[PDB]
């Protein structure tokens, strides 16, 4: 049969060789730099393992060479290093990744090797483009203009599973995420771009509404201006693209940012040791470390909502053990030592579950000036001793795409990504058909 | 071993059935008015199965006397005359409901007969007493003082299945639930009484945070102010036991008020079947059937939080083809019209999840002087293929007492409830141990 190299050791690997190598006509080979991590990531489908260190060209054009595709699901820094083998050796590759500028460099080689490269192929990017272009290619095809898209994505735990101060749980780093409601945001809003600085953004976070169970909020991803020449929607009056968090996210956060808890600056409070409540002492100027006198130094520092919150943030705090003895981890400065607790106190257990949530909202203005609203909606939930929805909503694409390239359903040669219905059609068809997942597509009545 | 016989068909009956049936040592019988039913609702457990007439003294009675238990899930107007029966036969009694004035009177003749009534043991009443009861004894045994109880508990769809205008799914009756914020509330609040009228109810109605994913709204329930006596909480200063609704319910229930549509008076613009548009346009005096039309005499007679939420509610009434040419379920008077269509459009699905949320909680002030405030948080989801939340957590409860009071873990004779440590822990613990339902207690940072 065919021959599949899969580059990772991510839980995003588990599924995409599971359900590959459960195709009798594929072999699957995972490769990491440790043989015991590929020897048990392949162990449960019998899959053949290997160790393998990228950088060392010999060594990647070895392996590329015996197999029909790679999946490269390391770090994008390091696709350029596989493309590169993969020119050598004719093989194609799949990844889920944004087309990075060192991939750009090397287009005209792939395309004089005759080789494919697909890219943006799971969650986001990957079945957000399927579905934006899906919907956006009916409007331009009925003469129909797109006069506002709306997309949010949000990778949560389940409501149930919801229960910290944050809403939001870690797999396994926080620093990006807590620093993401301090980027800065471009958009397109009523026909004009609208930027929100790094200062500002946290005012811009606001409830949005998908179905009524759930309480998300939403703030702008850094830069939405994109998707104008990406989906081509020159008459697109709005243009926004944003993260979703549960309720209460942002005023966590905003709080710890008043208390000056985000700063990296190296600082020797955080060098060794100690204890939270003396750190936050040391560090807040506060009188002592008792919870009285550490809350009197926040309360002198911070903008509170109201008192409910006010009482929420705090006892989040607390529950967190801010004004406890339980002693830091020394990270040196004040972001990273809060986020080591972060990490330490909110990750998944066994019986919890995540889930993806994501929504595009169409704003449609028909050729006889009739408009309409139309969502596209994918709720997904992880399973108990299964996948993640992460994994899956990532994997699942990736597998999809990896058998069309081997089948030649995807037709190259070239650096593709999924942007046309001829690409996409066939990925989402099957999406749907073998794993259940699509987006539901309703008209707002 | 033990005979059990069941009396119902509601959804509640089928694990109850099944979970008894699975012990080896445990016989069921099933009775409903229809043999077929109970042949039905046996047949999966292979269990015995018996039509009965409730009203028929003779027949009651003798299958009574062919059993140790009956277990009474008919309505509770019926629970006397199988009391009434159980007495004559001495045969012990368990039900899921209120205790009745009719139970009361019988009262006496109970507990001479010997037989033992159980009572109140499903969710709501049943494992709210169990864990309401629990911290109570453990604050006051600890010299403590309960301040405040919150209590409160809904039956809604999961998250990802709330999709529609009230969040709302029915099995399947919808008057009750569109009427409850029509209802009076009293209750208690920092050391008073307070009374709401079934008018201001629905200005009552507010946020209530749970944990961050969910989107809960409550409202007070008729009667708060029985727990007083009922946990012995003279000290609390606040109790107040109420309903959860999703975001967004209150409001669409409010329009629909303003509109008229929950008025039950006889009217013959619901006498026959018409278009949902022509009735609208006939009660509402609209200018024609136009949606346009339609919507300025709801405009004329609605007030709006804001136009994110008229724009909601509007779409929903659309939604539900209130402007649409669909024929109404001529019911006669608009109220029941109204209800016909919700029911009808607003059930579950068969890949669809209810669920159950209950939540205590506990202000104390210690003998110290020093406060705290506890949880006792249950969210529980129902099965695809499987039992429904609303079935597992009555009927669950239900089987566990049932099988205590035929080995005498719950001792008689009389008219006995969930209101003591002694009753409540062995069925709180096996609910935990053999079913996974529980209420996880936390004391709020």
């Amino acid at each position: 049969g065919k021959n599949v190299l899969l580059l990772g050791s991510g839980f995003v690997a588990q599924p995409v060789i599971d359900t590959l190598a459960a195709n009798d006509d594929i072999n699957v080979t995972v490769a990491c730099r440790t043989l015991a991590n590929a020897q048990a990531l392949a162990k449960p489908s019998g899959s053949k393992a290997i160790s393998l260190d990228v950088t060392d060209d010999s060594a990647l054009d070895k392996v590329l060479a015996d197999n029909d595709v790679v999946i490269s699901l390391i770090p994008y820094t390091f696709h350029p290093n596989v493309v590169k083998s993969a020119i050598r050796t004719k093989t194609d590759v799949v990844t889920s990744s944004y087309i990075s500028p060192a991939l750009r460099e090397l287009e005209p080689e792939i395309v004089k090797a005759g080789i494919t490269v697909m890219n943006e192929i799971g969650l986001d990017p990957g079945i957000d483009h399927l579905y934006a272009v899906k919907t956006i290619d009916e409007v331009h095809r009925a003469g129909g203009k797109l006069k506002s898209f709306l997309s949010y994505c949000g990778g949560l735990p389940a409501p149930e599973d919801s229960d910290n101060p944050l809403g939001y749980k870690f797999s396994w780093s926080s620093r990006g995420v807590l620093l993401a409601l301090r980027n800065s945001a471009k958009y397109w809003k009523d026909g004009k771009i609208e930027t929100v600085s790094s200062e500002d953004l946290m005012a811009t976070a606001k409830p949005y509404f998908i179905y009524p169970g759930y309480a998300f909020v939403c703030y702008p991803n850094r830069d939405s201006t994109l998707f104008k020449d990406l989906y081509h929607i020159p008459e697109a009056e709005t243009v926004i693209r944003g993260t979703l968090r549960y309720q209460g996210f942002p005023e966590f956060v905003k709080a710890l940012v008043d208390m000056g808890m985000l700063k990296d600056d190296a600082n020797e409070i955080f060098s060794k040791p100690i204890a939270w409540n003396e750190a936050l002492k040391q560090y807040l100027g506060a009188k002592s470390t008792s919870k009285e006198d550490l809350i009197a130094s926040i309360d002198s520092k911070a903008t509170w909502k109201d008192d409910e919150d006010r009482e929420r943030i705090l006892s989040g705090f607390a529950w967190l053990g801010l004004f406890s003895d339980a002693k830091i981890t020394p990270r040196g400065n004040a972001l990273d030592t809060l986020c080591a607790r972060l990490e330490e106190l909110m990750q998944y257990e066994d019986n919890e579950r995540d889930m993806v949530v994501l929504q595009h909202k169409f704003g449609i203005e028909w050729a006889d000036g009739t408009t309409e609203t139309r969502t596209s909606t994918l709720v997904d939930y992880g399973k108990v001793g299964g996948y993640s929805s992460m994994a899956a909503t990532v994997g699942y694409p990736v597998a999809i795409a990896t058998k069309f390239v081997l089948d030649g359903t995807i037709k190259g040669p070239g650096l593709l990504a999924p942007y046309s219905p001829e690409i996409n059609d066939p990925i989402m068809k099957e999406l749907k058909d073998k794993y259940g997942i699509y987006l539901k597509e309703k008209t707002v009545a």
